């Protein structure tokens, strides 16, 4: 509850290693931090704390100077150089083996604290082993400072109710947190860029060398950026920052959206903005931003209850499963006995880079097509305007600009070609409703006599069953022709997979992870 991990997370550098240190402060501004680490005024203290602190700074001279004379240059090389530059089929494997991060962390820390400011041999074991605990933990998890206090014998930190043995604890409790604050974490920093992989779990995070994490992002955004992005020199709140996510072969490339504008980010630590530009972008969020993030989805829901077209997108994988039962049951009374069935599934390549921004606007339009340019709207009460929402949604799609830090720390500037950016609070409602648009036009043949048919969209794949063979032709033409990729959807010919009941090698197919039997359409999962 004391000592959090998500701040050591996403650090790019450029380092050199030859004549590099950890600590970057004095031992008068180490002892402030130590000592009064709220006031960071250790002279205000009474005397039986001030007299302390000659034996406190001596232990912090020495680390200091250790550090000093540390070659990380050294310890770089015969540790984490892996200088073979050939290549890997994923990209979690160019990042360090934890083992090998504990290690690297640790022979620092041995080559910076004493054995006396470990507070002995035995409490050196306790710190070190909460030293690994710390780089076990995932993004989001911390540690607490009793819980490593709690193994800690305080009698053998010589240098340091009576008030005496109470201010050994405090001071050991400002040390200890120095130690994992200031020296642990910008170890890790000084070494590696964390993150976490396109593998859900945020618990499991990976380390790369800032020498390699350099190379495979940069050379990634300059592939990325060529047919997706383009530079701008130019310049409401429609900036973000990029961040690369391991994915299995490549990147996930995602913009985390800028709470404040390009000046305020620009210079390091301008407060006169920070304050008040926080409530800037609190007022467009409650105000502005959600309003329109929730009339869009009504919208969406009205259709979802109206038109055959929008019905077949669904959002998670048991809903696929509830949808396909249901289709099964309506068979059974249609026929009274399962019929052949055919069942194919195709999926859009990179839907939110290739998203056809033209198509998507008229998408938008299309869904407040029977009001008027004065109508407003009232959302759990808050008042929006149709013609706002136009505004806002405008803005998102030509406007999104996103900041690249590129190999020596600047910052270049970027919009994009077609699509929408990943990260960006629209992104996902504006892909369902260019989805559900393109299906409900495209696929109007589905929606006569629904009760042989069966289309069903999670977001980026697609799920068509039927009884009709003329059916499953008509949908096999429209996927295998360029139709569809006016709406920015490029179907992934390599990946349709098509089974029936007639013949073939299989009866099974899987679709989000749900293992579907095309002739009894038992669902299970996989
Ligand atoms: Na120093
Ligand atoms: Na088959």
């Amino acid at each position: 509850k004391w000592i959090y991990k998500f701040d050591v997370l996403y650090q790019s550098r450029n380092p050199r290693y030859r004549n590099y240190e950890i600590i970057r402060t004095n031992v008068q501004e180490v002892l402030a931090e130590i000592v009064s680490p709220s006031t960071k005024n250790p002279n205000s203290e009474n005397p039986a704390v001030k007299k302390r602190f000659r034996g406190i700074k001596n232990v912090v001279s020495r680390i200091i100077s250790n550090d000093k004379k540390c070659r990380y240059d050294l310890i770089y090389n015969k540790y984490l150089s892996s200088s073979d530059t050939r290549k890997l089929k994923t990209m979690i494997d160019y990042s360090t083996k934890f083992n090998r991060v504990v290690e690297v962390v640790l022979i620092i820390m041995g080559k910076l604290l004493p054995l006396d400011a470990w507070g002995g041999t035995e409490n050196k074991k306790v710190i070190q082993d909460r030293i690994v605990d710390f780089l076990r933990l995932g993004a989001n998890e911390r540690l607490h400072l009793d819980d490593v206090l709690s193994g800690i014998k305080l009698s053998k930190f010589k240098w340091l109710s009576q008030q005496d043995f109470q201010i050994r604890k405090r001071l050991l409790e400002g040390y200890i947190n120095w130690v994992f604050i200031s020296l642990v974490k910008n170890i890790v920093r000084a070494f590696w860029y964390v993150t976490e992989s396109s593998n859900m779990d945020r618990s499991k995070l990976f380390y790369f060398t800032h020498s390699i994490w350099n190379e495979l992002s940069s050379n990634w955004i300059t592939k990325y950026a060529k047919g997706n992005l383009v530079q701008v020199v130019s310049p409401q709140f429609t900036n973000g920052k990029i961040k690369l996510i391991p994915k299995r072969g490549g990147f996930r490339v995602i913009c985390v959206p800028l709470k404040q504008s390009l000046y305020s980010f620009n210079n390091k630590r301008n407060f006169a903005l920070k304050q008040k530009e926080k409530w800037d972008y609190i007022f467009y969020q409650k105000y502005t931003l959600s309003p329109v993030r929730q009339v869009l989805q009504l919208k969406l829901n009205a259709l979802r209850k109206s038109d055959m077209g929008h019905r077949s997108s669904v959002n998670s994988t048991n809903e696929v499963a509830d949808r396909i039962l249901t289709f099964r049951n309506d068979l059974l009374k249609k026929n009274k006995t399962l019929p052949v069935l055919y069942m194919i599934k195709f999926d859009m390549k990179e839907c939110y880079d290739r998203l056809n921004q033209n198509a998507l606007k008229e998408s938008i339009a299309g869904i407040f097509k029977e009001d008027n340019e004065n109508t407003t709207y009232h959302v759990r009460t808050l008042s929006i305007s149709k013609n706002k929402i136009i505004e806002v949604c405008h803005s998102q799609i030509e406007d999104a600009t996103c900041l690249v830090k590129n190999k020596e720390g600047q910052y270049d500037l970027f919009k994009r070609k077609q699509g929408v950016f990943q990260g960006f609070s629209l992104s996902g409602i504006f892909c369902d409703i260019l989805y559900s648009t393109m299906v409900s036009k495209e696929f109007k043949f589905l929606w006569e006599a629904t009760e042989d048919n069966l289309l069903l969209r999670l977001v980026d794949d697609f799920i068509f069953i039927t009884s009709n063979k003329d059916t499953l032709k008509k949908v096999k033409d429209k996927i295998s022709s360029n139709e569809l990729q006016k709406y920015g959807a490029f179907v992934n010919h390599e990946k349709t997979v098509e089974i029936n009941g007639e013949a073939g090698s299989s009866n099974k197919m899987t679709f989000v992870g749900l293992d579907i039997n095309c002739l009894t359409l038992d669902v299970k999962k996989d």
